[PDB]
């Protein structure tokens, strides 16, 4: 009944606090040029302090979970406190609330070992060989990591969480001739350890095959297939962030006032939840202990509405949403995502490239980029990108789409039936979306 | 005997092996918007193998100094190196070497308490806002860190030692009318716990003076007196990394075959050693164990030669010359830099702004910026600068340098007499350096 003592001992020091401990082990291992350069173990546990007092914060970070430690913390985040002028804007911490079911642990990665990443490493660069003589990994990774999460607070509020989810990477290059291609990266995200390395190498390899062929690109108005990785890319850079609460406090989101008008094509629904069957961490709160739950955030084009953490919920008068998420670096809380879904469509990818007279797959936006949240302005530059004629990818090409997100996303016209997970940044699950007559420069 | 034995242990897999083991203490403290924000504690082991057999290297990670952890990490390399292909080009691991003299530890920063920091950044919010009542500390940190490591090697190389240092910055904003400056960011760097706060606080809040009165730039050909963090920058960026002979070896240096030519003015000596009076980390010895040294990049202009690890000075021919550097998040070893040293002059700063009819004074290159170490090509953005008139700084400025870092240290007619230590990119001690006519866009 270690933790229950330590919010009754802070409690001779602040009006109210919260003790967050987060364990964590996790396994890695890297690929250098073909050889296998590095295989780690990682496990620590980390305690943050949060404790207030007259409406002043102190916040104390420790890397450790044994009691005397947490108390050791407690004392720093309260002389920090004592020095610190009051936030007139704080109200309080989260009140104790009802949570979603808890899903089974995934507990096979909780005792994974490093070999099954150095494993599927080395299958890779097989396979790689394999499929192109000509084919190298230049470099990739894999990871298991396996995170607990133990959240109270002074008003009553304790919930506890763990789970796990496993990714890997691999960048492939190729050299036909006196042609070397970039880098051409592919990946796989999942909570078990069964990592699809062939999947990542097929994918590669043949993308590798196109970029054999560079292709000239010109000024034009032409249809272009954005895949996950520059979905996620450009929509966290220019998209979403303007459905944080703060901004509309702020002043500082294009989308204020404008719940319940068309933001986007129909074809577009939009939303965050931690339970989507494909999400890596189903959490059933936040970092501050506050329920998660679906937020909707794009219903067929309309805008729905804003998401919350507590302190600028509490700020603007209504509730947290759940998307209180803990700083890396800080330890404090701002407002994010759990698992931003795109909602999928009912036709396979190879149906709409097959239907494509003229056009662009988009891969990556590999290049030169400038971005504007609060208007959504943006100019990226597609690469890998890869020209459709007559249904057919010719070759690889490089060109520059500069506009606006939102009078981008109304050019939606389909959205392909699979979703991929996107576990790097914010994590995203989305399938290729189509957009019809983008202007891009050569 | 410990670390011995796990020697021997290793000794059953591999023809030679290295081990690595790192401790580390660290304590951190941070300011946002005039708010202590945070505190934090971390300290703990980690242990690096490698070992090679037939020259196939294997490579593994343990956070952890326990013998039984370390002995797994162990069989990990072994079973990674029994997966890789020979490296034809591997030669041995470092021998034992003459190290110089250790200098006794500052003990002083092995058990710091954050609450040292905290209240030197609390001092710098209330000088802050004494010196200007509209300046604002928008950001801030300070860290103490200690560190051991203890090499060895199974040719019987062991070197062990321990140190600590000390850093803080401020990032100060102010508002006058509706102008408000950039962030003003100023900093201190030491071997012990009387970090210069009110130093920090006296030259940001000056520029912040400075800066309330934005001039326009124009296109012309002027003087420059760069200072610390912009020259730690570009050279870190365009220049330092030609003195890598990794890049000797794969023809990726522009200085290949200019060994005795005038790169730069007869102004500029720079070179590496740790052992300068304000490096803030005397080790006497690299990652891989090679004894440190004096290592002169630059005498009097003229190019003097190029640095080296264990690994490539055997591909070259030639021998380490102490700058194999642990990669942070691979664990292998990289050729880099100790305590980058450019040497001082004779007169202040503030002599050499009172003889300038008009020029900038360049503190920061906050803006857009690319960079080409392969000819030493660059386009940064000077913010802040401070435009001089007769040898009185007038206010703030933005404008663009583009050009060649070579043809740049042509320009350079002579450097500051006092020397600041740079904790961040490289660790670089370097004084002010007036470069004559450089030519500028506004």
């Amino acid at each position: 009944a270690a933790m229950e003592n330590l919010i009754r001992f802070g409690e001779k020091f602040f009006d109210e606090l919260e003790i967050a401990v987060y364990r964590s082990r996790d396994i890695e291992a890297s690929v250098e040029l073909n050889e296998i350069s590095m295989a780690s173990t990682r496990s620590g546990a980390l305690t943050i302090i949060r404790g207030i007092k007259d409406k002043r914060l102190g916040l104390a970070i420790v890397d450790s979970d044994e009691p005397e430690k947490v108390k050791e913390a407690i004392e720093q985040a309260a002389k920090m406190a004592k020095l610190n002028s009051p936030d007139e804007k704080w109200v309080s911490l989260p009140e104790p609330g009802k949570y979603r079911e808890k899903p089974k642990p995934n507990y096979e990665l909780k005792e994974a070992s490093p070999d099954i990443l150095v494993e599927k490493l080395v299958k890779g660069i097989k396979l790689a060989r394999e499929k192109d003589k000509n084919a190298v990994v230049a470099g990739g990774a894999g990871g298991v990591s396996w995170e607990e999460r133990h959240v109270l607070n002074s008003h009553g509020l304790d919930v506890f969480q763990e789970g796990g989810a496993a990714y890997m990477y691999l960048e492939i290059v190729g050299r036909k001739g006196s042609v070397v291609t970039p880098g051409i990266f592919d990946f796989d995200a999942r909570r078990d350890l069964n990592l699809d390395v062939e999947g990542i190498v097929e994918r590669a390899v043949q993308k590798v095959q196109w970029a054999y062929n560079v292709v000239p690109s010109k000024n034009e108005e032409v249809p272009l297939i954005f895949g996950p990785w520059a979905i996620a890319g450009l929509f966290s850079y220019t998209l979403l962030p303007a459905f944080s609460g703060e901004r509309l406090v702020k002043e500082t989101t294009p989308l204020a006032g404008k719940v319940g008008e068309k933001i986007a094509s129909e074809v577009i629904t939009l939303y965050d939840d931690p339970f989507h069957p494909l999400s890596l961490r189903p959490t059933i709160a936040d970092d501050e202990g506050v329920p998660t739950r679906k937020n909707v955030l794009i219903e067929n084009g309309a805008f729905k509405g804003f998401v919350w953490d507590n302190y600028w919920a509490k700020i603007y008068g209504t509730e947290s949403t759940g998307n209180g998420k803990r700083d890396i670096r800080s330890g404090g809380i701002n407002i994010g995502f759990h698992s931003v879904v795109i909602e999928n469509g009912k036709r396979s990818l190879e149906d709409i490239i097959g239907e494509i007279d003229r056009g662009y797959l988009v891969d990556g936006l590999q290049g030169a980029h400038s971005s504007n949240p609060d208007n959504g302005n943006f100019a990226v530059t597609a690469n890998p990108a890869f020209l459709i004629e007559d249904g057919e990818v010719k070759g690889s090409a490089v060109f520059l789409i500069a506009g606006n997100v939102y009078e981008l996303l109304q050019q939606a016209s389909e959205v392909s039936k699979e979703q991929t997970v996107m576990p790097f940044m914010n994590t995203m699950i989305t399938p290729h979306i189509k957009f019809e007559n983008v202007k891009i420069a050569g």
